Parts: C-alpha cells; structure tokens; sequence
C-alpha cells in the first residue's frame, strides 16, 4: 500500500533491445514512454502503477551509458537531470563508489563474440598473443570499465589494446564484418545476434555482474524500488518478459 | 565559491509582470528561460551564474499559484515536477506548513483597488455594509488564502462573499470595468495599474507578507539560495530591477 503519492520522476534511457526500443517513428516527443517498448519499459510501467509515480524518459545527449567526472546516463543522474536510470545498468565497483544500484533485474557477464573463421580462438585472453583478429569494446560502457579496472593485468591489456567504438551497434556491425572480436554483455548480445549462425562465442562467459537500475545515494525511494523489483524477479516476471521479447525477434 | 556543481533545476513559473513575462511570441519551447523577461527572470539568471546550476522553467497546467491537497505551483513543487518556485510567492502560514520559503525578495501587502466613482469607500471592511460595489479575489492565490485563514472573522467574511476570479488578469479586467473592488497584492498591483488615473486604493495597505521563492522542506540548496538572495537584497539590486521594469512600462 505504501507508495510515492504521485511523485514525478525523470528516468534515464538509452535505446538498446531487448531492454528499451528506439522511439517509434511517429513519436512526437522523445520523452514520452508511450513511444517505446522493451523489457525495461514494461518493468517501469508496472513499477509506476505499484509505486504511484508519474514519469518521463530522458536520453543523454552523448548516448553513453556512463564512464568516469562522469558522462552519459550517470552524469545526468548525478546532475539531477534524471532521478533513476532504467537501462540494464551494469553494477561495477567504479560506478558503485558514486551511485547506488537497485536490487538487480538479472545477472550478466562478458562474452567475446566473433564471426567464425574455423580458426577461432579458444579463450579470450588468447587475443593477446595473435595478430589475426582485432578486438573492440564500447567507450564509456561497462565492459571497458570492468576490463580496465580489473585486478588482472591481462584484462587491463585487453581494454588497453581494444578498438574503442562509439556505440554497441557499431561494435556489432564491426563484428559482423569479420576479423573482429566484440567483447560485450550477455545475455543482451545473444539477443542481438539471435539467428546469426556465423557468430560464435570464444570460450566461456567471464566477469559476471548484476544488471540493475541506478539511483543517487541516499534515495528516499530506493527501498520501494527494491521491493518491487524483487517481487517481479522472484515471481519469474522478468524472465518471462525477457523470453517474450527474445521470441518476438 | 561553494556552489551546486552543475546541478539541474526545474523552476516553477506563472507569467505575471513585473516579475515574469509571458513567453515571447517567437518562443519554440515554453520551458526555455531565454523566452522570458522580468525581475525574477533576471534574479534567477544571476543566481544560476553564482550557484552554478542549469535550469528550465515549468508552468503549471492549471495556471494557479497554489491553494490547498495543493494545486498550482505548490503542487508541482511537492510532486517533484519542479525544484523551486520562482514567482513572487507569498509567504503565508498555510503554505509554510507544507513548503519552505527562501529569504524574501521584498515585502508585500494587500490592497483594495477600485475604479473611482467619487463615492469611493474609505476602508476595505466597509465592503461588508454596502451594496454598491462587488468585490473579488483570485482563486488559489495568496489574498484569498490570507483572508480565509485570518483570525479576524470580518476578513473571513470578505473572502467568503468575494467574487472568485480565475486569474489576476481577470480580476484587473473586472476592476477596470467599474463597480468592482479587486483585493490583491501590492506592489505588483500598483505596477499593473500604473498610469490608470481612474484607479484608486481604498484605505491603507493591510495584512503584509514576504514575497519569496518556494522550496521543499529540507532542501539541500536552501542555504545557498538564501545567501544569494540576501546579497542582492542588501545591495539594492532587487529594488533596482523592480524600478527598471516599473520605468519600462
Ligand atoms: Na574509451
Ligand atoms: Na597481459
Ligand atoms: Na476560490
Ligand atoms: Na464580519
């Protein structure tokens, strides 16, 4: 019964399926949630009904998730342009120093994906000892941040020598063209490459992380968000949404 | 030197000169401060430069200042749609129960103004014992709220039996047409009627109040706003702005 009594929230988004779509082509206002679909758009709609808040979406000008002074979604949150980030925001230690994360919607991890040549690598760190494949990460997105901050200096070297692409879409494009290992996040990258039989994963998933919403420290509505998220997680609702969008593709 | 480090604020406005103009006719976005002039628009511009915040303006759909569940500017502030109200918001006890007021920009009071008939009244409470003049107040604006909440049951009766108009402009219009005493706020109503020789004030100004900005309780930026406001008040800058706009008319 306890709720936010009609508080208005601005929610930070970046389009990336299956979590958040691009705005409809007919959209007349990019902030209008009715212009969007996706797992997280539906989570937010249900959350708003339960927690009794109104909301609009705000997309950062720089279209970055957030790297560190921060940019992207995290800079908009810290600046009070938004009140909560509702992408699948990866919880890593560098971000957690400066913002809070909700109870998570699901667990992710890194995968190294490539267009299969037959002479595929067997483990991601084999990239450091060869010259057949380039590899890449998105600037100001969690995989780069993880790899560069990791205790393991070989992961540091992977980030150091990676091609830096400007967007997730660009990384996928370069990967699809061949000769290029894109290191990014599961499960999302498995959705993004669904049905592309020439795309394979090198070795095992590595460096797991939670995917959650982002909030300023000491937020008065964190506990209510966490309780709502836990309910739909424990009930299987988040898994069912994800599967619905996976099957729509 | 201490400041808000680039925080973004949404500021609540209602057009009413000399404090805030209507948006320019060429305006492409009603939230854009560059579309406005007025005493308080200039105060906010200087405040933003000193306190290092970015901002836009938000006008309530109902175009009400705030009466009590609240409506108008005060409901937008309580709902977190805005972060500070930057009209000349009158500080009264009913509002102060639920929001905070900044250090004030100036002192106001109520005046009862009328189109002179020669047979003008001598004191505002004489309205209660005659039938020549109607009188009126704006709904959900401070004079009604003051008069209705006052310890003096005769002021209560004035509010009770007053015509309720939907806007300040409408009250002025009815007053200008004759036979109608408009009870509203000085000094603003003296600006609004500058040069109208047929308009006179009945008796003395009464029921003074501070005019200030509105903030949620426990705002972390109240002390910085207060310090800035005090500086421009003590220096005479607010008086000089007011005089500049008074002379532009
Ligand atoms: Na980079
Ligand atoms: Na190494
Ligand atoms: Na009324
Ligand atoms: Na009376």
């Amino acid at each position: 019964s306890n709720n936010l009594n009609g508080m208005h929230l601005r929610l930070g988004i970046i389009p990336e399926m299956p979590f958040i779509s691009e705005p409809s082509l007919g959209c007349t206002n990019i902030r209008d949630p009715s212009c969007y679909t996706g797992v997280n758009v539906e989570i937010v709609s249900m959350m708003s009904q339960d927690l009794n808040f109104t909301y609009n979406f705000i997309t950062p000008e720089d279209l970055k998730f957030g790297g560190k002074e921060w940019n992207g979604l995290i800079r908009d949150l810290l600046d009070n342009k938004t009140d909560m980030i509702v992408v699948a925001l990866s919880n890593n230690a560098v971000r957690k120093a400066d913002i809070d994360f909700s109870l998570s919607m699901m667990d992710g991890g890194l995968g190294a994906l490539v267009k299969s040549d037959g002479t595929d690598l067997s483990h991601p760190l084999e990239l450091l000892n060869q010259d057949k494949y380039q590899w890449g990460v998105v600037d100001s997105r969690n995989p780069e941040l993880l790899l560069a901050s990791n205790q393991n200096a070989d992961y540091n070297r992977i980030a150091e020598d990676a091609v830096k692409v400007g967007s997730y879409g660009e990384g996928l494009e370069r990967m699809r063209a061949g000769g290029f290992v894109f290191i990014d996040e599961i499960p999302g990258i498995n959705y993004a490459t669904k049905g592309e039989c020439d795309i394979v994963q090198i070795g095992e998933t590595f460096q797991p992380f939670e995917l959650a919403f982002g909030l300023r420290k000491n937020s008065p509505f964190k506990n209510l968000v966490d309780t709502f998220m836990l309910g739909i997680r424990e009930q299987g609702v988040i898994s069912e949404l994800y599967a619905k969008y996976e099957n729509q593709k």
